[PDB]
């Protein structure tokens, strides 16, 4: 969670008298895992047909679907999914183990993992989504906003424009929070104001080519005032309103069962089959990744 | 073919049956040919008396013709025109059943 | 073609880039644009603006070079030029070998 | 079993003889196909989603 914060004044007396201690101790967040399953069900006549480039029928389509479930996992990875489960403050509770589910054997709800807008120090939850028109509050440590909605200085709050220079503020927050992040994804209907970073139109930047054959056009690399560098990415999962900062071990990819394919049961006129994945996504410091939500001045 | 679109609700249970899900076919195209001809006639009225200048004027024409038609030919492929037939959009019922 | 004035024909300016946005999202990774030669300077004209953000700089050098045959995306992708006598003035290609 | 050699064995060839007298008689009736493919049976013509 924290540590302790400074308190200001540190004066004494020659005496503490204090109340056994302000340890306040850590606070434990936890996650869920869902599954993914994306069944495929095929018929026997359609089995034996030529198939010029298809070839084996199901085989090619358990070979899309394995496609299909890996663009869906990245997709829900950087999704605004909201950890729901049946288990609310019983979430370890392994001596009781929720005595209020057995019994029925059939009130199994959607296990659905938290994503990475809601682990990332979210400030409240628009009916079942992380909300994308509210910051989230204040780090206990220092003074930190992590989660942060634009606002687009440079268009007159009416144009739907992500702000062009609203990342230093965030890069400040992520330095006062302690996060270390040197990635930024984006997605790429916004690599074009990373480009025009490049010019302006007061005339203090623009490019130029002294007898060159080359019209580069990209950035792949920033550096905020405070001295932190920043490799960007293109990633076309995300959603357009969105921008995340990573850190490679800041995240990581919890898997209880890799994803396998099989066979349900049969006595039907088909031939079904299907695929299971059950993964699940952890953060070591909510604190520590930084959201922007893109919008305009109000 | 093309894969379907990302679904970011696969929220499954534990413990349940495997309900179909969707599936989509192989899109098919199609196209037709272009035929491309020359003609080098010549007379051999020539090559009886002491040729002046090139020799062989069919090979040089021939080789002539052949480059003009790998220019035409480029210029075809590069240049739009339609997939026009006689068929008149028939393209999908070969073997037409009007002999007319 | 929203810069330049209502007399050229057609072209883009910063709508080259819309294109590749389009094919990255697509799937493509062709990089390569055929051009006619007289829609040429246009491309060259990329490295200069009358706004005030894209201009050129001679230190004294003897050396004019109003080219450009490489151009690059913001998100990575790198597009070589190639100029075919053979193309139609009204029309500019983005495709690869293989895919043709 | 004495004679039934068993219930699986039996039970399936017998169902083959069935099925063999019940395939003669469907083809010696006579029956017009009635697949829905309108006139789509040559130019494989792929399922046409919708």
């Amino acid at each position: 969670d924290a540590l302790a914060s400074v308190d200001g004044n540190n004066a004494h007396v020659e005496g503490s008298r204090a109340e056994d201690g302000e340890m306040k101790p850590t606070v434990i967040k936890s996650n869920v895992t869902q599954i993914l399953r994306k069944v495929v069900r095929v018929s026997d006549t359609a089995n034996t047909t030529a198939n010029y480039g298809r070839g084996r029928e199901l085989m090619y389509q358990l070979e899309k679907k394995g496609k299909e479930i890996k663009r869906d996992l990245e997709k829900i990875l950087l999704s605004g999914q909201a950890r729901t489960d049946v288990l609310a403050d019983q979430y370890l509770t392994n001596s009781a183990a929720d005595p209020a589910v057995a019994g029925l054997n059939d009130t199994h709800a959607a296990r659905k993992t938290g994503a990475f807008q809601f682990l990332c120090a979210h400030g409240g939850l628009a009916g079942g989504v992380v909300d994308k028109t509210k910051n989230g509050p204040a780090d206990p440590d220092t003074g930190a906003v992590t989660v942060k909605v634009a606002q687009n200085a440079s268009n007159p709050t009416t144009n739907i424009g992500f702000d062009e220079a609203d990342i230093f503020d965030m890069t400040l927050q992520l330095y006062t929070a302690g996060s270390e992040a040197d990635i930024i994804m984006i997605n790429p209907a916004h690599a074009k104001i990373f480009a025009g970073l490049q010019e302006n139109t007061q005339g203090s930047r623009k490019r130029i080519f002294e007898n060159t054959k080359q019209f580069i056009y990209e950035v792949n690399s920033i550096t905020d005032p405070l001295g932190q560098s920043y490799k960007i990415i293109v990633n076309r999962w995300m959603p357009t309103d969105a921008v995340y900062f990573f850190r490679s071990a800041d995240w990581t990819q919890m898997v209880l069962r890799a994803p396998k394919r099989t066979e349900l049961a049969k006595d039907g006129s088909y031939e079904k089959w299907m695929i299971e994945m059950e993964v699940g996504l952890r953060h070591r410091n909510p604190y520590a990744s930084g959201v922007l939500f893109t919008a305009a001045g109000k």
